[PDB]
């Protein structure tokens, strides 16, 4: 067990039940366990992205939408750890890659949220948005969102998109403030290829991956955004189902209910 | 024996250079013909009244989306396969436009066409345990208030738990299909054909969060129909309507019994939401 | 001759506060109206002389029938939005303040709750209210060429498909020129004080009360642009209903109905005469908002 | 003696005819490039306009706001017409631009006032920054990741607290641009109001709020964030410290707008959107 943290000490008692039975290459073990918020865990991710192992989270300070068990509750989850016995899950990760002259220039995956984005602060990103091969829409705008399911929560969701249940598969685009008429959310089979063109005379741009992997996009390129090959593997517990995250999240009204 | 395809028709355009191309070309090749006797009442061929319309192999359809909607619903019933042809306007289900009749009619006969199974959507209306009535949809099942004045309590659950309680005009459930549809106008975002999921738009929800939900193809999604209130109703595409009592309960889930649809060399979604929607293109790789 | 007029309309069916009006009203040498409806039912639960004289209180002037008859002081409904927009109904034609007070739900128009209607009762008598002058609108019907109904708004003019299925075409001009074209449920023509009922569910922004605006919301329009528009006070709205599709409905405020013919044309445009809104040391509009939508507030001065 | 500032965005067919028919009738003609004695070339400078009667401008609307903004600091009106594309901004195009000339000459063109909002930065009671706009206030996020906190409060009152990329403060000229962009709704020129509009709000209440136009739009910059940035019509920056308050209101004089007989707003709208608009009348 790699452990990412971080009143954030109950990181002891996962040390003591654990002896009782650099990052960057920082994996080369079994599971991944995280003490933190939603933020922590797309960083444990990154961690065991490349030696491909699970990732646990528990909720120490906030109420997230990753992790799949509360703090006061470390120790029926430490008996789990020891069990090898959860059911790990597969789960869409993205895919991208930003192409000039026809050429790959650089790479990178996301969990939540490729987010193509406006480079200088005051203006407008031109934009071509691509589905499967066709145009959809050429527009200026702040960015465009690419986002997953899991991500279908997070900025994607400020940027005014629908909320996706997280055991669908599919790929979401939100246009990013966009200057024009539809600039409405479109949702996309898993099997789909999301292609943005920036503008070839505007300014260069940038992409952010789950908020933390920066890119650069030279003006004249094209982000080709699908579905990854290797996913990300999600250790899965009796934890509250998706529905029960959205409403304690967001204080949704449920009264009245049978 | 013999072989036999409905012809469902708007009605009087160049739907009738079309439609004599059709009954033509299936002539030529001891194909029968069949129409529907109102269609046939404003002027081999044989006609039918319109309930069930089977002993075909394929519906064929001249006309727009809502057309194709009611096609559906006679093909439903043999399941067999619907293919559509646009006459005057631009729509989202037609595989073909009237200027390509022959070659469509070429693919009747020859029957080569792909037939995929778009997902079709399973309403149930339950009071007090019991069902008590059923419906089925390709497009939306739309929840509406009844009376026209007030608002329509409703609580809403996917999969079991409840997701939100408020007052609405109604509720709309909707295939990608459909999303292009009502959906649309109530809010909701374009889902791609060939996505399987479930939309779920709030009609005119008074209330903060009244976000479009989407949702794999397995889930359930129940509809709350307060109690004290009025009864509601549901329309299943725009055409079959049902009266939800109040009180009562709407679970919508995913059909196992797929509308077949006729598939050809068209046009991909992406072009054809352009087209509608005039959306602005140049400029593009 | 020369007197002290005050209509109660009221919520019939905490109604005996009204009774505390009509004490109140008595011993101030007032007034106390009611209507036709107010006096043949409860409301007037205590509906006798034989009450109304042992009180002390030249009070219940039933003589009233609704709409265009009285000239009084100020109209005080105990009930709720529905009844403050019922009473506004009323003195339109009197063009005279209207004050309400709030028996149950928290709504956006009432001054205050009854556990107040002591001190409300208190500021009736003294006249020492503040008046205010809402938007009101006015909506013609017009076909082939003139007028044939008309109506007018405090809140909405919602004009609503007719029958349940398929769509109503509409297209929407403003101040002389066309500019959408769309099919739809309906469209809204909603003051800034009704941009918190129906308008917002249609999603409309939220306008502050004392604004002097036209807002046009519509309704589920199949459409790329079917925002929410905010048009000058002095501009004319105008919905052409398309010919060859059905008759639609229009009904302003939640009540007064109207049918709109196939091919007619609806203008709305400000009314020369604004409804007037007795006013109290009471909540502001934003905190109103905040508890009716119970909107999060926290980390603040 | 009588003199124009113009301002060109660098076209030339126009401009050449201005500078003709300005000869002819004896007014002093100043260019300013818009990318930076009978006529004079003027520096890029805040005072340019500082003696003339009225600025005109070539091009779109981009350019005419960095008229207006002369324009204000010289508290004279502006008169803008369309060069290349479409704008809201403009009182005329290009091939009318003799006609206008003709107004120009015979300084016989109405002027309204046009609602302008004023911006302060407050901190600890002092006030430490400020500016104003035509368009928009923009309050931003400093750091390109994170979100901003922020609490919106309408005469003194809270109304919402969430965290966004900013919050747009939007006169009805402005409710066109970014506003629009954010979600916004349209708003009539002539219209006096203020327009509220959250950018990328993650709450379920980030509905756009239109307010009298005697309101005090504030907004508080949580205290632990890093700073923020606000934009002033697309153009003129400003930084906001961490924990300081933001008031917007509507400013004392307000910028000139020079009027002309030109298109109605609803006009301009289908005309920028391709609004469909067939079947009326």
């Amino acid at each position: 067990v790699l452990l990412v943290v971080h009143a954030t000490e109950t990181a002891r008692r996962v040390e003591k039940v654990l002896g009782d039975n650099d990052q960057h290459a920082a994996d080369g073990c079994e599971l991944v366990l995280v003490l933190g918020g939603d933020g922590t865990f797309l960083r444990a991710a990154e961690l065991a992205r490349n030696a491909s192992i699970p990732v646990l989270g528990v909720n120490l300070g906030r109420i997230g939408f990753l992790a799949e068990a509360e703090a006061e509750a470390i120790d029926a989850v430490l008996e789990h750890v020891v069990a090898q016995d959860y059911r790990v899950e597969d789960r869409l990760t993205l895919d991208v890659v930003v192409r000039q002259g026809g050429r790959i220039v650089n790479r990178g995956w996301a969990l939540n949220e490729v987010s193509l984005e406006k480079g200088p602060r005051l203006g407008v990103l031109g934009v071509v948005v691509e589905i499967d091969g066709r145009p959809v829409s050429a527009f200026g705008c702040d960015g465009v969102l690419v986002s997953t399911p899991t991500g279908s929560t997070a900025y994607a969701f400020s940027a005014g998109g629908p909320v996706l249940w997280p055991d669908l598969e599919a790929i979401l685009v939100v246009p990013n403030n966009a200057h024009a008429l539809f600039g409405r959310p479109m949702v996309t089979s898993p099997e789909a290829t999301i292609a943005i063109e920036i503008e070839a005379d505007g300014h260069d741009a940038l992409v952010f991956c789950d908020g933390r992997r920066e890119m650069l996009i030279p003006a004249g390129s094209r982000l080709e955004v699908t579905r990854c090959v290797t996913s990300v593997k999600w250790a899965r517990l009796d934890s509250a189902p998706f529905t029960d995250r959205l409403v304690r999240k967001f204080r949704l009204p449920v009264t009245g209910w049978r």
